[PDB]
């Protein structure tokens, strides 16, 4: 809290705040009153008389960003570090500004979270003086410290449970393939699970959605038009999965009996469909906590050993698998 | 764009910006460079050389707030008025500040939108010098200009289609009853539709949810425990309706065949369940447009005649009714 903070708050100039502070007798009584109340309310002391991290995540409101922020928050409380958090609505030329907004507010470190981490973001993360560590976000470049689950393995495990259940024809509905989470991790996890059981990797069992429910609807439809129809489908995110489920249901198919579906992220939506969606669970609270610790390690100039941290994931088996 | 705007943007004082503007020769070249670029980028002219409205709505992102903002926006473009829009996440002691943030940025008028309009908000809306008009929001007090649908009638019409379909035992799952939209409008609409067909108004057919999906689940469950089970249910919002649908489905009941359900607001969610949700549609784009016109009328000191404007609603009949 400084003169500047009082001025903004009292809709007045720094020089006026100083004037009031100095007991200048020609300040309009009302403005003097206004700024003294501001001075008191903010706790501004007129006598010259710590470590914070900036956090950027898509939105405050989303439940799975919310246990990440708590994980971040709880480490901050213990460590006596303050949090500056900003809800971004993750977009390219608006998460970048919210990044440099942290740098211009004297943060000692940055925790960053975005679904699509651009190559452009990395070139500005390296120039950033303070250390930064990604939470539940991956850049295939692997220069920037990251703490996440093992997306490839989680993909593998999801498709594995389909395989273990007797399915030979198993499809994958992806978010945009250009993103590493998809082409570098989930696609490959899905592929590996197939090849390891001597199953066929068909290009036409990999359909690309756009993360919307509808693209999910379109994806099952396209899959159901295939010669040998898939009898199970892994879906890269929950929102698409509901679309996958409902399009199947619209085509007269039963989930799980005619078609088994598995999702990802264990969002609120996974329990807002019938059958409820089997979905890969990330430990968002832990990812936040560990991110905060990893960030601290760098900030404290400590030898990290391993900059890419991978936490266990699990699968909440619900009714969309049998 | 003023000296102040350049200063904030160039992370520098007004006096420094003036110094650079005046060609003061002892300003550090780099800071002179920094502020000249800021001056150019913002379009600041150093020579002394219109009507805007503030808009407060829960969030930018939500599709049904998004055709309201477009309706607002399109009237603004025509009228050559600029929009200052703020996403609130509608809460009591945070929508109030975002209201006075408009007043402190010299807006000529305010369009306000919130699910729960508090009595406290009205006492601060009257003191506000510039005129304000509520969009898709109601204060039972009816002092403050409002443009909305006819909630009572829309409720009536929803329950009417159940009645017309042969249902005698019809329940209502409400959002919190304390809010006028519910107790003063939808409850009464629901009641009227019953009494007008000589049907019974049972206290136990009115259950109170909290706008969550889950409270919806709990509400059907409680309804299904009744002696004479309702065979149709009106639900005050879509989110609760999905909960209502799924709890019925979980109890082995078919929607629409064992239980007909109707929702409200025609949110994205209404088409993200099976059966798709029959739901009252508001014309959000029109409510925004008309709100903007009504606001203009007041701002132009024009004789309004009728401060409470009610627009037609309709019902998107989907599969949750037969
Ligand atoms: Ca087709
Ligand atoms: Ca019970």
């Amino acid at each position: 809290v400084t003169i500047y903070d009082v001025a903004r708050e009292a809709s007045v100039s720094m020089a006026t705040v100083s004037r009031v502070v100095n007991g200048n007798p020609n300040v309009k009584p009302s403005t003097r009153k206004k700024v003294l109340e501001t001075i008191e309310r903010l706790g501004y002391r007129p006598n010259a008389v710590t470590t914070t991290v900036g956090v950027i995540i898509p939105d405050i409101s989303n439940i799975f960003y919310a246990e990440l922020a708590r994980g971040i928050e709880d480490i901050a409380s213990m460590y006596k570090y303050n949090i500056i958090l900003s809800n971004s609505d993750q977009n390219q030329d608006k998460q970048l500004h919210l990044l440099n907004n942290m740098l211009g507010k004297q943060v000692d470190g940055i925790i960053f979270m975005s679904g699509n981490v651009t190559e452009e973001h990395v070139e500005e993360l390296k120039k950033s003086p303070v250390p930064v560590v990604l939470a539940a976000s991956i850049e295939s470049t692997n220069q920037i410290p990251s703490v996440t689950i093992d997306y490839e393995q989680a993909a593998f495990d999801a498709v594995q449970s389909l395989i273990d259940s007797g399915h030979k024809n198993i499809a994958f509905v992806s978010g945009t393939l250009e993103e590493p989470i998809n082409h570098a991790k989930k696609v490959k996890g899905y592929k590996r699970a197939l090849t390891e059981s001597g199953l066929p990797v068909r290009d036409s069992y990999i359909v690309e959605g756009d993360y919307t429910y509808d693209s999910g609807i379109e994806a099952v439809e396209k899959l159901l038009e295939e010669d040998e129809k898939p009898t199970a489908i892994f879906v890269g995110t929950d929102e698409m999965a509901l679309g996958v489920i409902h399009g199947a249901q619209d085509r007269g198919l039963n989930v799980p009996n005619d078609l088994e579906i598995i999702g990802f992220d264990n969002t609120r939506l996974s329990t807002m469909v019938r059958p409820q969606l089997t979905s890969v669970v990330q430990p968002m609270y832990d990812i936040g906590a560990v991110a905060m610790r990893l960030l601290t390690k760098y900030m404290n100039k400590e030898t990290v050993d391993s900059s890419i941290v991978e936490l266990p994931h699990r699968i909440e088996f619900r009714q969309s698998t049998k």
